[PDB]
């Protein structure tokens, strides 16, 4: 996990509506 995975993951929960935050910060990476 990149930095600017750590960035995005911040309002990818938003943008990818998943179940908890906390698995948006995998989408970080693809």
């Amino acid at each position: 996990g990149n930095a600017a995975c750590v960035i995005g993951c911040i309002g990818s929960c938003v943008i990818s509506e998943g179940i908890g935050s906390l698995v948006g910060t995998a989408f970080x990476l693809g």
